[PDB]
């Protein structure tokens, strides 16, 4: 009854507590369809998948999957203006972006529900008649060459193109993905390849119509969506290209029996052990490759882990399938090692493959399959509420893989108990199939071999056939017993019912002097599950770098010992986070509420009847130096980052300071510091969800009656309730601290306008501001100006005061992109007198869009109330106070804010920068906007001298 | 603060490129203000607008509001003098008008920028105490009657006036708006009302202070135009008047489906397709009359143009909503109509319905909006420099509609693309809602009804059902396609930099056997656009009758050919104009710079490599036909002037000649005629704007190298570089040249009083005295003696002579013409031994200040300087060398040149006289001014025979 639409899909199954409305289509052209239709969606969103990825790029130009994708955006046929669709989007409260795997490449986005077609338009046009404009072409490679350079000096990029070219070098797995300057200009320009020709070439082959994939999410009807996706999409020309596959395995034999002895730029200590095994995605029903990484990577009693633990030798495991292109998949198991595990590699992957044939040994387990196809159905039909952005694009991946009806359950549930196919993969796992990967800085000058892409320093060695007969006979190791029952399964999923007295916003229903509860029964989403916070108020967590470390050190020793016991309650959807904080501890709990109270009782108990471990103490306390100096290798703009985090904060402590502090923990001072750091505490906590009131207040009680009985525990005074102050920096003052970073060959800056204390008013002031140079910024720092591939621009909140910051990370010079931001600082001026006045009332509706997007799940509600919480701000009705003063807003009250505050002669400026120097940057000091003269900025040289000599702002008053 | 100053508007988006100064205002009074301070202005302006019009006249003296706009002008209560008005401004180098549409009254003046205080005040006092004398009113009625009169025989005002009676009669719309002397005398005088009354009361009780907006444009300061304007303007009272609105449209049920044949005066056939619509004016920001008045209207391939000029039946389309007062509006269709569509009028208004269904069926389109949008946006930034009297009026216009801020923008950019209102009027556009109308000589005899004001003999009949359902069911024409992406929309608008060797004015940087290469590079706007003039030299342009309409059928079926590709650039604000002259032909190409050479070599190819459609031959050369006969319908004092160019040209073919002659041309000789014409050419050009010198040359040698390829063409010799001569005169001589016009009852006269050919020392003498005549020839013909509504006194300068003329149009007799006008000079003999000698010097000042009046755009400037070189003579410091010989003249110098050159008994006159008589006029042979006594005229019988008897001027030396 319709020609443009080749047949349409039955019920598709969904979690029936799943109120959206779902219909699958496949148009004539041959695009799986999927439409989905919420009514309450506050933000539209669609996105589309085409089955092709970086295995298909030319062997000659490397990445122009990849950098197709970044042109696609920069101008179609029918909407040519390099930025329409950012800029469409930004003014419509929408966001985009795409990324780019073997097989794939996924273009998605949001936006406000009432433009879900004018952005579809724009957005659809991407495969019909893109520009591939040669100015942009010359222009955007930087972006992606920049993007590169940033992954250079990392260690899991230069792994992950270690592993492609160590195996077979025809396969198309060894090829080049990222793409750089290089492969994109230099060499083509240097073959003669016109790129355009390429890319057009490429798109006009490959982007066919049934090879693609389409999700739209919108608040229409699942008609009206039916009808829009056939008007826009049934046009895109279907050339019947194969579906590519490889079914040749990229590791053949030569590559088998292999170790690498790899250098790493951190300081870290870990073991590969890969086996090649055969494309398991068609078996989803069964799901064999799970099965054998759950049990692997268990890591709960007399799993694999607990004896390489025990044996302090390593401190995580991890393990499972590792995907590849189709015809080929991996099994990995990926340990961490300690000092000691690192001379008993040989005794650590024997004990691997005892545990392996000890699976074997009692074979595959009915039981095992039943727990894990339970536990899966049970997480689907208690499925969190998506976000549309991220669910479109998830759903339009995996309609290449799965029948229309099952899209929605195919990577849950589970159908078929396969012992056959658990045989198979279990048979795949064994010594004559193994790869065995070492990394660790003791390497250091004792490679013979360099990967060409990043540089990466390694050694290849075959694996002696002594060694390969040691671990085939691998007899059954006595610590290696299967898992048991887990215990932690929810079995009570009843909605408590709704209290009468019940309230929209959290409700003070504790106020004593050593606790604080915020409760809030869920009135919104009606799903078996709780959050629970708790922030706990110290003193001795922070006072002093000494008892930094041990605040931290203490946390990191208890999770270590309860990991074995919340291992199966983690399982069963049922979490826990603890971390210390400058103020004392952080303890989250979120997941099902059936078990939640038994979790956390053992949580408070281990807390304060904590008895320390001498061996795992000297562990820990090592690996936790090494995470600190191998903050030196995070990237140049986090540097940055940091640096201003310290110069503005009333009291902080430098990495270097902390890890000087460390070699006087000794064990002693540790056991004395933990009953210290209880002795006397203050409990704001937020209890959310499907709880009572009465059961909250038992929560809370609790964990105080836990506390006082094994701790001692004493309240606080108020007075000691002190937060921390941001540095008030004087007017028309410009701050500048130098610092370099001794890894990345690249520079970053972060550049810090000071606004004033957070108010209704100087909030709103801000945000619009923002909200208009968004994306602009966006379009003149990088579309055009090319500075990098990171440039970021938007508020920055702290310690109760706000401010505008840019961030960028670049090759050029620091006090080059000062200029550059600051010459685009008088660009926005200009455009905001000339915008015009709806163009103007688009931007306020536009973030009142984003303030006022409804959370979707239960745990981004919790966020919010938590934010107010732990800011001492309590404003659980900011969304609704904030938007209604914004929309009062002129273009008239923006501008005296820009001339008052931001502009570069302003009489209030509160300007302070940090310039982070590449590695080899030396000292720092036509067609472009002109920049303006800048004044002589004051050097930091020390920062507790800096802090010493300025005031401090107050703090915002609550409620 | 202020009082008188309700509130001031805050910073007034403007063009990005404009460098005047904007500040809003709103009285106490509620008068809507703006004021533009431009420094530079070599004259300033204001101009005021009343919400009030026609629409509100009272419904027994129709016109009053019309009429009222004529009484302000002849005296005020502080300034009583009846021309202190016109004589100020004329003696200050201003100028003013007026006029009345339906809901507004629009006052403007500009003035030497010196002078805007003083001419503001006698402005101002129009809207706080006017006389209205008595003594005025009886003579001014016949300046409206005489303004009717012209329009009675006008086929565009019966039209006009017709549709207002054809709608209900009761409505506003129905009213007679331009009012005659029996509305205002007549039928008054007999019915007892007196006019003086209904003008003072509809004064007083319409012109409220609520109701206007004013526009002051001066170089003071925005404040010391503030305290000015709020001076003058504050005491206007605020009478609190309801804005008027019509919600009922003038069209009901009766009056759809109806169909009107209607007998023009000229000899046309038209056809016009109506829509009542809603008043769309609040939906400005979308615009969706103009979205489809884009796609209907336009002219591209696959348009609806396209196939009814395919078919032969229409030559042209318009389409787009048509203004009606608040609460309704039209949308009209309006086509030609061909021998043959004259009688498809049912299939050419089915294929109208059958593209607006293909609009239905494919919706709204968002990239085609997108294209408007940034379209406009373009114009916008690179808005040419408006003359200060139409930019106060329009401006001022416009302040009812809009905030005080987005006024300069409203009009321009877009913002929201509404599909929803775009479906609302395009259903607004159907059968059972249309109204048709056709115009053909063809209907001569066969009408049965006719209209009470203009006669317009008209027939009504109803639509038959069986044709509405026709229409209804429209099949989808698959020769109906939408248009495509504009591919001409610029996308450098780079401003090159100004070359050292640049010129203030045009170079001659090209002087061949072939070319004449004029050149400036524009040095004054700096805008993306550049204009280029040719002018192409073949004596066989004009040899001939027959040789002058193939020139004419050449060119004009060239553009036909061309319309459809050339119609994209003219949206991108790049369009051409071509026409042939008497010396061969003239192409012109102007707006912006970019896409410019790609469609000026698509005009030369097309111009040697052309094609000639036998169909469209036949149907313009019977276009051009009727052209030649209705020029028989024009107005009397354009026969005048049409007579006396003929008589004082050497060389000029009359309309009869060309009429008669046209029957000769065969398909064939036109064929022929092209390569002729083309074979030899001279180029003089002109190219002026955002150009380089190399890229000038660049530009004509692409002309020259086409021409040469496509028509070998070959220069010409300097003796075949003719011009033509004018008639010299002899002393003391006058001839009279007396014709009739068959359809205006109304008679024409022109007078020529001939002087010496063009010079530094003749011109300014002409020129000044001109200037001294100017206002009060215009107030003793028409203010005081009434001869009728045109009279125009000013030099004449033709083929390097000049003169006096006068041109009068009324009712009496050309003969008392002459005497009167010969009155009037004796007056002036008078008047000027009697002038002051600072009135004297006040003229030289008026002069001075028009001639140095600096051109404000582009396109002004060029012309200046082409105006130098068509004219051979290449004067292009003409202004400043002739101002400063100006101020030098005394009143003496003057009253010689009066009693040798003009005066009745001087011994050089040089008179000749072209007497117009109206239709019906019988061959023709108080307390008013003495007239002098005329010698017997020599009556010319033949032109030939003038000319053969009499010597002929020399040509002016150049440089
Ligand atoms: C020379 C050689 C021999 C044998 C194996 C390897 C090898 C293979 C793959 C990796 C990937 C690389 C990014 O692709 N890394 C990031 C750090 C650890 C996280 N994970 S993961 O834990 O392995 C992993 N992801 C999915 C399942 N699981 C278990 C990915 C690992 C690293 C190293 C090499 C390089
Ligand atoms: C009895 C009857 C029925 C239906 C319609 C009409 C009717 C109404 C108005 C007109 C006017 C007439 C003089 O006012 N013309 C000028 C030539 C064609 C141009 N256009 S235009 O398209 O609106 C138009 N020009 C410029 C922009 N735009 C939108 C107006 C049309 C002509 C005919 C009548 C008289």
């Amino acid at each position: 009854n319709n020609p443009a639409i080749k047949r349409i899909g039955n019920h598709i199954t969904k979690s029936p507590e799943d109120k959206r409305e779902y219909r699958g289509l496949e148009l004539a052209n041959g695009i799986k369809v999927l439409l989905i239709s919420d009514p309450t969606t506050d933000k539209s969103s669609a996105a589309l998948d085409v089955h092709i990825g970086s295995l298909s790029d030319p062997p000659n130009i490397a990445g122009l999957s990849h950098f197709l994708q970044h042109m696609l955006f920069l101008g179609t046929k029918k909407y040519p203006k390099e930025n329409e669709y950012s800029q469409f989007l930004s003014e419509h409260a929408g966001s985009s972006n795409a990324f780019t795997s073997g097989e794939h490449t996924n273009y998605y986005f949001d936006v406000s529900h009432e433009h879900l077609e004018g952005a579809l338009d724009r957005f659809a046009q991407f495969f019909l008649s893109p520009l591939f404009d040669e100015s942009a072409k010359d222009r955007e490679v930087n972006a992606v060459d920049s993007e590169h350079e940033k992954n250079v000096m990392n260690d899991a990029w230069r792994l992950f193109q270690l592993e492609k070219a160590t195996g077979n070098p025809k396969h198309p797995f060894s090829k080049f993905g990222t793409g750089n300057k290089y492969t994109l200009e230099t060499r083509p320009n240097q073959e003669g390849i016109d790129v355009r020709q390429e890319l057009l070439k490429f798109h006009s082959a490959y982007y066919s119509s049934n090879l693609m994939a389409v999700v739209v999410l919108g608040r229409e009807s699942l008609d009206d969506l039916t009808n829009l996706v056939v008007k826009l999409f049934s046009e895109v020309e279907n050339k019947n290209v194969p579906l590519p596959e490889f079914p040749e395995h990229p590791f053949q034999e030569e590559h088998l029996k292999q170790l690498y002895k790899i250098v790493p730029i951190k300081d870290i200590r870990n073991l590969y052990v890969t086996f090649p095994i055969p494309d398991l995605q068609k078996y989803y029903k069964s799901n064999p490759g799970h099965y054998l990484g759950h049990l692997i990577g268990h890591e709960g009693p007399g799993s694999l882990l607990s004896e390489l633990k025990s044996k302090g030798w390593v401190n995580t495991l991890v393990g499972g399938q590792k995907e590849g292109a189709r015809g080929f998949m991996f099994f990995i198991i990926n340990v961490d090692l300690t000092e000691e595990g690192l001379l008993h590699v040989e005794d650590i992957i024997l004990h691997m493959f005892q545990y392996i044939q000890k699976l074997r040994a009692e074979g595959p387990q009915e039981w095992v399959f039943q727990e894990l196809k339970d536990l899966n159905a049970v997480a689907f039909r208690f499925k969190d509420k998506e976000r549309p952005r991220g669910y479109t694009s998830k759903i339009a991946g995996i309609l290449h893989y799965y029948p229309l009806e099952e899209v929605l359950t195919a990577e849950y549930l589970l159908e078929e108990f396969r012992p056959d196919l658990i045989e198979m993969v279990l048979d795949k796992l064994r010594p004559e199939n193994v790869r065995v990967a070492i990394v660790s800085k003791s390497f250091e000058g004792k490679t013979d071999r360099t990967e060409e892409w990043y540089g990466t320093q390694y050694k290849q060695e075959a694996i002696p056939d002594e060694v390969i007969k040691k671990w085939q006979n691998a007899d059954l190791n006595g610590k290696f017993k299967l898992p048991t029952k887990n215990e932690f399964i929810p079995t009570n999923f009843e909605i408590l019912p709704l209290e009468k007295e019940a309230t929209p916003y959290p409700a003070l229903i504790k106020d004593t002097a050593m606790s604080k509860l915020w409760f809030k029964q869920d009135d919104k989403f009606f799903l078996p599950k709780a959050n629970l916070n708790f922030e706990f108020f110290s003193p001795f967590a922070y006072v002093d770098p000494l008892h930094s470390n041990m605040a931290y050190l203490y946390l990191e020793l208890l999770k270590d010992s309860l990991n074995e016991y919340a291992y199966a309650a983690e399982l069963a959807g049922l979490s826990y986070d603890l971390q210390n904080t400058i103020y004392g501890m952080y303890l989250s709990v979120k997941g099902y509420n059936d078990k939640q109270p038994i979790l956390l009782k053992k949580i408070i108990e281990k807390m304060a009847t904590f008895e320390i471990d001498e061996k795992r103490f000297e562990i820990i306390k090592e690996a936790y130096m090494r995470s600190l100096n191998n903050f030196r290798a995070e990237q140049p703009h986090q540097h940055a980052m940091y640096y201003l985090r310290l110069l503005m904060t009333e009291v902080a402590w430098t990495k270097d300071e902390l890890k000087e502090a460390l070699d006087d923990v000794t064990l002693p001072r540790l056991k004395a510091f933990i009953p210290q750091l209880l002795s006397r505490l203050h409990i704001e906590a937020l209890l959310h969800g499907n709880i009572t009131k009465q059961a909250a207040l038992g929560i809370m009680q609790m964990v105080e009656d836990t506390l006082i009985e094994h701790a001692h525990t004493k309240p606080l005074l108020p007075s000691q309730l002190v937060r921390y102050r941001e540095v008030q920096l004087p007017d028309r003052g410009w701050f500048v601290y130098q610092q370099r970073n001794e890894v990345h060959n690249n520079s970053g800056i972060e550049i810090y306008y000071q606004t004033d204390m957070q108010s209704t008013s100087e909030n709103m002031f801000l945000e619009l501001f923002a909200q208009i140079i968004s994306e602009p910024a966006f379009n003149t720092l990088r579309t055009k100006e090319q500075l990098g591939y990171i440039v970021f621009s938007g508020p920055r909140r702290a310690n109760g005061i706000q401010g505008l910051r840019f961030i960028i990370q670049s090759e050029k010079p620091p006090h080059y992109l000062e200029s550059r931001v600051e010459a685009f600082l008088i660009t926005m001026e200009k455009s905001i007198e000339d915008m015009t006045e709806e163009a103007f009332q688009k931007h306020i509706q536009a973030l009142a869009i984003r303030r006022l997007d409804k959370p979707k799940k239960l745990s981004a509600e919790s966020a919010k109330y938590w934010g107010e919480i732990i800011s001492q701000q309590y404003n659980f009705d900011r969304d609704n106070t904030e938007v209604a003063y914004l929309k009062t807003l002129t273009k008239e009250d923006i501008i005296k804010f820009y001339k008052e505050m931001l502009a570069v002669d302003a009489p209030r400026r509160h300007k302070v920068s940090v310039h982070v120097l590449a590695r080899e940057m030396d000292s720092n000091p036509i067609n472009l906007s002109q920049a303006p003269a800048l004044p002589q900025p004051e050097v930091i040289q020390n920062m507790t001298e800096f802090k010493r000599g300025l005031p401090l702002f107050p703090l915002v008053k609550p409620h």
